[PDB]
């Protein structure tokens, strides 16, 4: 098997050319191998201040936030608070438009409601205006027919999924997912004392960080998760090996998020997480990551009933913000995984290629 020495070489020999080519100021990587995380840090968290990346540097996860949403929703299912087969309207009775009949919580969670757009528009500034948006929405497709990746879909799922708990999303997430997993440096809102750890993002040479949206059902979730490479490694480990998670509903929620709900070409949609059967070749995964494909409306095949987690899977998620680019992938059958956090948003295919190359060294 590969030694720790060899693994360190593989990671450096992969990441250093990638950062040069993609002009990445700083990256934190964790590889999960032989039951533990291995950490590698590169470059700068803050160029002007000459602060290096460390295992405590906070990065913006962007859309990898959706994996936390998915698990939180799974946990709520396992508690009996929601069911994926319930109508959206069960959790939002004020949503009276008849276009919503036949749209399930599952459809919101997995982007199959029938054309909810990528973004919630900026006109949406509060709950009254969020309601007007969803009430006015005209589906382009029937439910359960077309996948269109969308913050307006899973964001609403997250907001509604926590309603029975009585907690807002940020508090539900922290209480039910983060704290039990000891992810104690994972934030929506970075506390003031934690600010020294927060990297700057870089976009066309400008230092940038995430903004917020207007207050409401989606605020905390849109502001997106920030975390360091250690917490993210432990997040990957929990999702790779939920058998080691003691809380019964959270263990089940992790499994629900890695279940297969829909097939779309060579991939399968989970709750937040996406999956391909393992073995998979690099070009399959890399080509599917291009935004011309990843953001396209594509036909789905229902997996009814949902398939529970398949150990021989490539499980992954990309996520970006204006200044950050991150990627996570793991293969439960092999008990290997990787986290790559960077403070520039560089092309998703390049992230997948590097992650694949590193994990390939370990099988
Ligand atoms: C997730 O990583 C993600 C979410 N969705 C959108 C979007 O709502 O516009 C686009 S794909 C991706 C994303 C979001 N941002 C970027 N990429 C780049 O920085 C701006 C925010």
């Amino acid at each position: 098997p590969v030694s720790e020495k060899q693994l360190a070489e593989v990671v450096a020999n992969t990441v250093t050319p990638l950062m040069k080519a993609q002009s990445v100021p700083g990256m934190a990587v964790a590889v999960i191998y032989q039951g533990k995380p291995h950490y590698y840090t590169f470059g700068k968290a803050d160029i002007a201040a000459n602060k290096p990346v460390t295992p405590q540097t906070l990065f913006e996860l962007g859309s990898i936030s959706k994996t936390f949403t998915g698990v939180l929703g799974g946990d709520a299912i396992a508690r009996g608070e929601i069911s994926l087969d319930d109508p959206v309207t069960r959790y939002w009775p004020q949503l009276t438009g008849k276009q919503w009949q036949g749209i399930r919580m599952l459809d919101l969670a997995t982007y199959t409601a029938g054309g909810l757009p990528l973004q919630v528009p900026d006109e949406v500034t509060d709950n009254a205006s969020l309601l007007r948006f969803y009430q006015n929405w005209q589906p382009q497709w029937k439910p359960g027919t077309t996948r269109l990746y969308a913050n307006a879909s899973i964001g609403l799922f997250g907001a509604l999924a926590v309603k029975p708990s009585g907690m807002p999303y940020e508090q539900a997430m922290t209480t039910r997912v983060l704290k039990p997993l000891k992810l104690d440096h994972t934030w929506i809102n970075v506390p003031k004392a934690e600010e020294a750890h927060y990297a700057w993002g870089y976009r066309d040479g400008k230092a940038v960080r995430a903004v917020r949206v207007s207050p409401g059902m989606l605020d905390a979730q849109a502001y997106g998760v920030k975390t360091n490479v250690q917490d993210m490694a432990n997040w990957v480990m929990a999702n790779m090996a939920p058998e080691n998670v003691a809380d019964a509903s959270l263990k089940q929620g992790i499994a629900l998020a890695q279940s297969r709900y829909w097939r779309i070409g060579s991939m399968y949609q989970g709750l937040g997480w996406e999956m391909l059967n393992w073995p998979v070749e690099a070009n399959t995964v890399v080509e599917g990551s291009d935004s011309k494909v990843a953001l396209a409306p594509l036909p789905v095949a229902e997996v009814n009933p949902p398939a529970p987690p398949v150990k021989a899977s490539w499980v992954h998620k990309t996520g970006s913000t204006g200044g950050f680019g991150s990627y996570v992938a793991f293969i439960p059958e092999k008990q290997i995984g990787i986290v790559m956090l960077a403070n520039t948003s560089y092309p998703n295919p390049a992230r997948v290629e590097a992650a694949y190359h590193i994990l390939e060294a370990l099988q």
